[PDB]
């Protein structure tokens, strides 16, 4: 029914066989025959299915409303398998300021094979209309975008690609399905870094994906039993572990979001600040349409690196550490951290700024999170 | 020193901190950063490394006597990471029993990217010469291959790939680094299924891949970290254990095998039996040249369908599943199994023929593995 | 500052080595000495102690601010071993009506030790003064206890305890540290079942033992390094692991709990409602002066057995299990699956009615969980 | 049939479910009713039973030829819920050198019960006899003890304990069920610790118990139920793994004793040597009539603590270290490591002299330990 009771009971999370109450972990390669070809519960080999690997599959394409779930070995991984969709030749619209690992295996690795790559400004559904080519196959896109939180009109996306006949993509890892879901806005293929939000301790590296198509399930099935980028059975488990608490998680880490802003739109020592929750930001009315949450990442301007330095030093509840969607606030520098191989003036131009801080919200107490975020921008 | 001893001291298998005995399971995604960009022990995020991968990963170096090591969440995700050194255009040659599912990722997936795929007999080595084309960058071997232990010289092998610039390649699954070593021949690469004899208790899917190569170890780094079909902490600590008895294994494994092809070849139920072992086997002189023992994987020609399966239906200690290196004597019908869907006459000219039978043999006691082979055999 | 704060960074469950953000898991039993006697960082043996159980048991110490923790192999392991700091000839008191497995750890093993038991209505403390003999040297109390949820007064107890010379103990299970915390109140000794709420997840049975005593805490080491229940590495880790979210999962089942508990007194079909924050409960004044919040275990009376078990069979959201403390609801029936040994007249005298429902709150929608135990209720 | 295969094949270690050849990690607490009372698969809470812990158990129980077994947090948990069978007033024989830890859990927690002690002689079965009195209600006896290896006629104290009416146990750690079976013998309850050869690769504390008495079975299984020092699923899981390769580790190890010993007798700066393969060993006959092997445990003097450090110091392949049964060889010094409480002259009076020196034989090259031995004994 509602979407807390839907975390805990949707999927299948129990053994039928003990009735254990939570999935048992199948740390196994292979499966015994009792005739050549007859197998007991379709299981045979663990690369191809295992059962762990089944259930959080399942608790996915529930999630997110689909049929079919995949569970990679990252984030990266589940975005290649679905790169491999498409031929030498094919083309593929993203939004300009995708993910840096997407934009790598783009750039570096699937061009190699002939896939080209264009990047739009996707927060203008018609720079998507003007750069379809006539070999382009697939429109991927996040929504919100990193680090600058940049919102895409997923439904007209996904209109726009089936008027041209593309594979509709959207990179759900930001808002997790508790929030978004794009299946439902009429996408083909929604996936995550399950790395983040969804595993949501800082302890599994995997990546998932959901589909309601047959025939592209089938596809996806058939690139990951050929080239094995398959999340393992002990990750799986931890995986629907943690899921169980994605609702509370992402509720108690949107009443800090609220404060937090307030906090830093008050502050002297903050200048632009960056989430689509704020009135005047692009596409705030987008955002608010097709999702009903907000994402715990929030990036903010303050002076120079050593003001940034400073902020990371004095605070006591934010950890300097990569990723996001951890039980901790963590909080970078992208400009330091993520973007330090651009050239500073076009870094400058495109909004990464020396003073530009993310931080990716926890679920400590909201009061010691906007206390303590506070007294540190004072020591500015 | 001695192969038994480097199998127990060879590798980082220890943790420096605490002096634990065994390496720490490192199930973390991400680490703290005392400043911007100052990693305490050079790990900053677990998808480019990972404590626990990093000790397997020395260990197949050591084992193989290589520089680098990289484990992959399957066999087939370490090949696909290998084949992805190459670019749209390129030409890759394998041997031509190769492994299915090498096979199939080759010509129904990299083939959609361009690469272009050659299946030679490389029991001769002139053949390879032969196939060479001027767009040829790889070659690849498996040597013994699956299901007829056909001999490929890898020294050769290796003296042809350096004098026409070639990336050479050895899947040594079915040796071990325990028996046969490709790098010190002169291959560029040798990688493994460690969801087989290395792993050797059927309980972890993996691949390992190991180099001298300065360069092609930052290539299939920077693969990893793009495409993140990356082994995980669990799976790779599961590695790390069985590696530990693989000698004890092999050489269990080894004497069982002698035992059964003796019985084998006097039984008048079984006509042909294929394993390097064999005087008679094309190359087995090779072999002896380039390994310094066998592999568990016998082949051998029962009557027809029916009698293999009376086979599996007498047996007591051989188990019908897929995969090989268990524990457990494994066994199979290649015909009805993996070449199913090859046309039957095909098969029969290919050897491949309806009462052929794997067994893949298992560290149980030789005397019983034998008597049962034997006494199954008998009721035909 | 505030408790979820303390929740998320309270005790050590990071890697000072590497930085991992979370606790690594030593699935070891030994570790390296440099020199004879030299402990690199004081670790030799994991029976006596084992970084993963030390990190869980610096959290239990934090979170119930003791100075000492203990994590045994399950919630009676750690209770045994209070038990064990008793002589034989030494008496203690419990409350009436504590837990099953304690009553029978205590009156069919620990008796054949000498080790004497009066069970006393505690509700009223002054019953506690009457029961004290000579020979007692332990006050062992649940509040509240199951299945009736009767309170005891913890300062009261902990003031008797101090003035006769009595070990007190606090069995804490059904409170969590999030709402109570009886070292604050005088108590010597607290315990859990980690099993239940700490663990929250159904995944891991452990017991969890915190003191701020030195000498109180030498003696439990003692016993826990020479008796041996000690929790291993991944159970311990996945302890850490769900008590991130207890806060979160507590405050869930709370909202749910008072909201059902409207429904339950409404309702024509329930009778008598067993839980500490109903008003007119016994000691309901003394609950919310002890502790902030409440548990989420529910007992009430429906019409009798079958009235029960179709409750049981129409409920799609409450879960027919043994244990409390999941992310499910679960349901049981007292009087069939933890008192089915005693009379039915002494059950019937003691309130432990054939219709007595207990339901174990989690974490579903609040409106699912009340909707539905309201229509199934209907349904009689 | 023989040893090797039933290591291999003894037990239920596969899913009768999906067919998994491994036994699935049931990382769960509790179990799915289908009716109150109606266990899907006899399950219903984890500590009274769990499906991979019965997995190990019914691996020990078929080793041992027993018909229970019993699954513990480590060895000395197995053996405080052993000596739970006794009551207040009853009196226990055991050989005097018994494992350190065995004598203080009787020594300092059982007697504070009123358990009574005897430590006697046992390598001569009638100080048994003398001992027993008539509050007598079992014989604990270790064989081969630490660390100088004292044999106890098994048969004949099984014997012994059936005409006095008195539960016998042997903790047969030292020499695994691979080479000595108790239960045979006519020995009541048989006990491991676990952690040493059994699991044998350092990463598991654990105990195990086996009997084929129904009665003793009941009454451990209601000790194990009421005092919960339970074995982990996951433990259980590495347990039946590391069991696997038993016979193979072991055979291993006894080769590489047999070589070490001639070694150590030839050199001059040994002196006396411990173990029962040497055949002017006390009672060597009596082992050789009850095992068909060796412990990898041996015992040998040099001249003194420097002599002894100076050993440790300059071997490259012996690891200084807590416990045995390693796939690492292990060194150590029980004067300075087990025994340094003990005054210096009982401690020399007991042969526990300062250059006694205990090795633990690992599964290295039989070469490589046998002249890296005799390299750092060449320094002294
Ligand atoms: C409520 C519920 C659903 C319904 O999902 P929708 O969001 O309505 O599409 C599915 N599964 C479970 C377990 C539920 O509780
Ligand atoms: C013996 C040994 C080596 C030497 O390896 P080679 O086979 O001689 O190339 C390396 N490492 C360890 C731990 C060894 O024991
Ligand atoms: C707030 C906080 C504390 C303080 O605990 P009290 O409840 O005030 O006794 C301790 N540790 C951490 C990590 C905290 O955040
Ligand atoms: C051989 C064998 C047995 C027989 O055990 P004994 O040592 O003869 O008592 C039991 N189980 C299995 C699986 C065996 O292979
Ligand atoms: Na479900
Ligand atoms: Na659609
Ligand atoms: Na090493
Ligand atoms: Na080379
Ligand atoms: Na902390
Ligand atoms: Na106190
Ligand atoms: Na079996
Ligand atoms: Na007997």
């Amino acid at each position: 029914s509602n979407k807390k009771t839907k975390l805990i009971h949707g999927g299948h999370t129990t053994d039928d066989y003990t009735g254990a109450v939570t999935t048992p972990i199948y740390q196994t390669s292979t499966y015994l025959q009792d005739d050549i070809g007859d197998l007991r519960q379709g299981y045979e080999y663990s690369r191809t299915a295992n059962p762990t690997r089944s259930s959080v599959e399942s608790v996915i394409a529930t999630l997110e409303n689909g049929k079919h779930g995949f569970a990679f070995s990252s984030g990266v991984a589940a975005i290649s398998a679905v790169v491999m969709l498409l031929d030498k030749g094919d083309h593929i619209i993203l939004n300009s300021d995708v993910y840096g690992g997407t934009n790598r295996a783009l750039t570096k690795v699937f061009t190699r094979f002939g896939i080209e790559v264009d990047f739009v400004d996707t927060t203008h559904t018609d720079s998507i209309v003007q750069a379809i080519r006539p070999t382009t196959k697939m429109l991927f896109i996040e929504t919100p975008s990193n680090p600058l939180l940049r919102v895409t009109d997923i439904k007209k996306s996904a209109e726009i690609a089936k008027e041209h006949g593309l594979i509709s993509v959207v990179d759900n890892t930001f808002m997790t399905p508790y929030y978004q879901n794009p299946l439902d806005l009429g996408i083909d293929i929604v996936l995550h870094s399950a790395t983040k939000y969804l595993g949501g301790h800082s302890d599994v590296v995997a990546g998932l994906v959901a589909t309601s198509d047959d025939k592209l399930a089938e596809r996806l099935a058939f690139i990951s039993n050929s080239t094995g980028g398959i999340l393992g059975p002990q990750d799986s488990y931890l995986l629907v572990r943690g899921i169980k608490t994605l609702g509370l998680r992402m509720e108690q880490i949107n009443r800090s979001v609220i404060e937090i802003i307030k906090m830093l739109q008050a502050h002297p020592a903050v200048q632009q600040v960056f989430h689509p929750s704020i009135e005047s930001h692009l596409n705030h009315d987008v955002h608010m349409a097709q999702a009903d949450g907000h994402t715990g990442v929030i990036a903010f301007e303050v002076k120079n690196t050593e003001s940034a330095k400073q902020l990371i030093k004095a605070t006591s509840y934010y950890t300097l550490a990569e990723s996001l969607g951890a039980v901790e606030s963590l909080i970078s520098v992208p400009a330091l951290m993520t973007h330090a191989s651009i050239p500073a003036d076009i870094r400058a131009k495109e909004g990464i700024t020396d003073g530009l801080v993310r931080i990716s919200v926890g679920i400590e107490d909201t009061e010691d999170l906007v206390d303590d975020l506070k007294q540190a921008l004072d020591t500015l």
